[PDB]
């Protein structure tokens, strides 16, 4: 329900998923369609990657788009297209696993790639479209 | 499930999602499909140069797969309803940024007259050996 | 306030070509728009008013490419404040710290959706290329 003179870019803010610190947000929702940023491995709880590995920071990834998507109104079985980033395509197998396991029987569209280099050192970064 | 000649065919053959599955374009065997078709707009994954009739890359050369990825990324879309005419953005990665010219010549004789808005960059690898990938969104 | 000018004139796909950002030379368009949202292709910095990149630097290059957006989203009937998600893409991770200061200048308070990384290599040996989706 509104409260008041709802607008049409709508700010993702999820308590739970790394804090948009800058010049972003963690998602923007616009007409029915949610955009959420590329999320990296990073622990809200501690400001920190989960880990240094690329099974752990995987695992976060992939929390932290659920928490971004729940805040949004969306949904993992909601997800449209993801873009999946490595720091390393050697990782790409163990990221596979991690990612099949968040989606359970969900198939987004999808495209991945290795590139040179991720902020921060990540080892791994998702983006993704989903749907309300 | 699924819609026939552009009509439903009971409950569950028609949701906000559909999955797109082309026979004649790689099989989607993991955890993704070709594309999914959301509100009227077709997101498709990035097809890289494989040929369904072998389950392997159409050749090892930058030609032969650039080739085989138009042509795979015609498959989807047809199927889904949609067509190259109709494509609004791609996203063209190359394993070889010194490929951007035979492969933009490539992709330039798919389209046609065509012109979708463009992102490319050179990754540092891609998926399966992929020399060539290109990933698009388009209308119905 | 825009009007259709007979059929034909209006369709389901529209092509922008601002005359302000580099123009399209080969088979891409500058953006696509299409149901009410605008699909801008990769800006790298080049100079309209030159044909070549702004300078050598990151800097002047990162300026170039947010100038750029802008004169293809206001073509198209949007703006910076109606920008839903950018993707980043850089020559060298190391000048994301300079390339982020440009960029959050250039937005403003306005704070898109972003996915950012560095490329093994950009077109033209660009040292930076920005695309997004807006709204109208």
């Amino acid at each position: 329900q509104t409260q008041g003179p709802m607008s049409k870019l709508t700010v993702v803010a999820s308590p739970l998923a790394p804090e948009a610190v800058g010049a972003y947000s963690q998602a923007i929702i616009c007409n029915g369609m949610v955009y959420c940023s590329g999320q990296i491995g990073l622990d809200r709880k501690t400001g920190d990657f989960a880990g240094k590995t690329i099974e752990e920071q995987s695992k976060q990834v992939m929390t932290n788009l659920k928490y971004v998507l729940e805040e949004a109104g969306s949904s993992m079985d909601k997800v449209v297209k993801t873009t999946c980033l490595l720091a390393d395509i050697k990782d790409f197998g163990v990221f596979n696993g991690i990612y099949a396991e968040a989606f359970g029987n969900h198939k987004p569209a999808r495209a991945c790639f290795a590139a040179a280099a991720l902020p921060k050192g990540a080892l791994v970064e998702v983006e993704c479209i989903a749907t309300l």
